């Protein structure tokens, strides 16, 4: 496998910001809502990870 081809959408739900992924390599009825606060933590995981290092 899963990498993000595309954004299709956006939507606000609950007070929280959610993006329709269209994954590469699936069809488009494979498309999940995704939370942006998932998305937005890889990039802190990959950080803490790489300044543990060091």
């Amino acid at each position: 496998f899963y990498e993000i081809e595309a954004i299709r959408r956006k939507r606000v739900r609950k007070g929280k910001v959610q993006y329709l992924i269209k994954w590469r390599g699936w069809p488009e009825t494979a498309n999940t809502w995704e939370p942006l606060e998932n998305l937005q933590s890889i990039a802190d995981v990959i950080d803490a990870f790489e300044g543990s290092l060091k």
